[PDB]
């Protein structure tokens, strides 16, 4: 009764503070939808950039491995403040020390990313532009070492994902389930943590019996899933650390640099 309706409220948070939903991106990659512009290499890159509106602006003077580097960041920046935000909407999130707040976002972010991601991605590629650009996989494997490597396995994880065909009422609830995650390093008060958590898994349990009835062992699948996207992390991590000293002529903003360094 009160799950359901602590549900809704995860699922409305959700829908205020990110604007592409699962929903709407299935319906453009399956197609009321126009077909996105399809950028496959550098020219259609290059109208895609002038033709289509986006979020924004990026460093100029930088070859396209580069270039593209540094769009991708952008959005995840952008994304993290979208999680910071909604944090604030799950109930009590707030009343966790400064310390623990700050730790369970730094923790989490790019696991709800990764998670998030998958809702734009498909075998082929994925959306871009909101919606409006349709960036394809073999482009991206294209570009340069170490930078055609950083994306393959978010495609490979993606497609999995996609698999268990979860909605965005799913979605809110596992992602507020990833950053209430009482495992985190540093950790002050993982009971006060571990509780806000269970209240969450509860309302997820009982939502996902409700919304996938004739699926069994969908639950527990998603909690390994968690797993799944916290190795994804660590590896990504990894790669940025590479990159970083690798590739004198890049650099990471200061907001990631501050997440990617302490993980
Ligand atoms: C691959 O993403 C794009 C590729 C081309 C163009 Cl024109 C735009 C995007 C974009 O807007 N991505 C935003 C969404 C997104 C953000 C981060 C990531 S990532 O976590 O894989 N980090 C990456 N950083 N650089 C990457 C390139 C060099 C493939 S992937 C993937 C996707
Ligand atoms: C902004 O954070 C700081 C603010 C004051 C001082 Cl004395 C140090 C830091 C710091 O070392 N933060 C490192 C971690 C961090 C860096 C940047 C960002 S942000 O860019 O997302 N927010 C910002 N807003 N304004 C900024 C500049 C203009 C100070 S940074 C978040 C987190």
């Amino acid at each position: 009764a009160d799950l359901k309706a602590f549900s809704k409220h995860i699922y409305n948070a959700y829908l205020k503070n990110f604007n592409m939903t699962k929903k709407k991106a299935r319906s453009i990659l399956t197609g009321s939808h126009t077909a996105p512009f399809v950028i496959h290499d550098i020219e259609t890159l290059w109208q895609a950039e002038k033709g289509l509106v986006w979020k924004q602006g990026l460093p100029p003077y930088k070859e396209i491995s580069v270039h593209v580097f540094y769009r991708c960041q952008c959005t995840t920046v952008e994304t993290v403040r979208e999680l910071t935000e909604f944090a604030k909407s799950i109930p009590s999130f707030s009343s966790l020390f400064l310390n623990d707040q700050v730790t369970l976002l730094k923790y989490g972010v790019h696991e709800a990313i990764f998670a998030m991601l998958a809702s734009i991605v498909n075998k082929d590629g994925l959306l871009v532009a909101n919606g409006s650009g349709f960036v394809t996989r073999e482009f991206l494997r294209s570009l340069r070492k170490p930078f055609s490597d950083i994306i393959e396995p978010k495609f490979e994880f993606a497609v999995k994902f996609n698999a268990l065909e979860l909605d965005d009422s799913d979605l809110a609830l596992f992602i507020a389930a990833i950053i209430l995650c009482g495992d985190r390093p540093g950790l002050m008060n993982v009971p006060r943590v571990e509780a806000i958590q269970d209240t969450i898994l509860r309302a997820l349990e009982f939502h996902l019996q409700a919304n996938h009835p004739d699926a069994q062992y969908l639950f527990p699948k998603l909690l390994q899933k968690m797993a799944d996207l916290r190795q994804l992390v660590t590896e990504h991590a990894q790669m940025m650390q590479r990159i970083k000293k690798t590739e004198t002529e890049t650099s990471l903003h200061p907001l990631l640099q501050e997440i990617y360094k302490d993980m």
